[PDB]
């Protein structure tokens, strides 16, 4: 356990946009009906504690609701939330640069259905051979879906699963936070 | 009970300076050995709740430690603190424009002594006739002293009392938060 360097660290909220940022993290939460996470640019994923001194809206937080895990320098902030999503302990955190937003991966769809599997490791939309997986689902997430963008392609949040079970060479996250 | 308008409201921390601000409030906290309140410019004192969405460092706060009372739109933030000072419920809040900083009133001194009286209403350093009260004390405050600046002159925090008891035409705060 340790605390992130606050030397180059800027946290600001103004005009319906809240930002938590440092040298490698840029996290944006916005007000549209309600406040929620909108974008996160993580140059490199790191492991430290985001200092409370630079944390907005940090009263009574549910750690399991923190989209970016608190162990991964995710701000202990209610801005670090999105309805229908829990902490992304099995996101593609080992891919290097990782960008999070809430939007569909190109060529794919996501459907709310009770017939969907549980939260699992984040899955890339393209197989090893580059084949696209088009049909996805989630049990109780909200739309637009949680999306990851790394150097190898586009991924979905833990809540979003491929709804076909004959998917073979699936590329998934192997990390556990 | 109600919440302040966040339309024109900006809260930001960067380079050892944390600011909580809106149309009438400008509150500055800074890092020097530790983080603490440094200046507060209140164009007009108001009564609402500073929204947690725009509050830095709001985990586990002691309301009695909030320099600017939470009932007076004081941010429920640990930035809204100064060591040796409690909530200023009896500050000069009815004087209109009120500026808070931590510095001595001109011509005055403040001494730490156990011989000092309890926290009372904020006292102006000049009497009704304009006579200056030079000698002040506090039981357990820290220096530099909490200072108020209004249109009628310079005041001290509740902790700081005149150490002479023959002070007659004393000008004090009559408000109770």
């Amino acid at each position: 356990t340790t605390e992130c360097d606050s030397k180059i660290m800027g946290t600001a909220v103004k005009n319906n946009l809240a930002i938590h940022s440092d040298l490698s993290y840029w996290i944006e939460s916005r007000l549209n009906d309600t406040w929620k996470l909108e974008r996160a640019v993580l140059g490199e994923v790191k492991s430290c504690t985001w200092p409370e001194t630079h944390t907005l809206w940090g009263d009574g937080i549910l750690e399991s609701d923190m989209i970016i895990p608190v162990t991964l320098a995710g701000p202990r902030s209610n801005h670090n939330r999105r309805p229908g999503y829990k902490t992304q302990n099995q996101g593609p955190w080992d891919e290097g640069r990782v960008e999070i937003d809430f939007d569909y991966c190109p060529g794919t769809t996501v459907t709310l259905s009770e017939s969907c599997g549980h939260r699992g490791p984040a899955t890339r939309t393209t197989t090893e051979s580059g084949k696209l997986i088009t049909d996805w689902c989630c049990r109780s997430c909200t739309l637009p879906p949680l999306r990851y963008q790394t150097d190898s392609g586009c991924w979905y949040g833990m809540e979003i699963r491929p709804q076909r079970h004959d998917e073979k060479t699936l590329v998934q996250s192997q990390v556990n936070a």
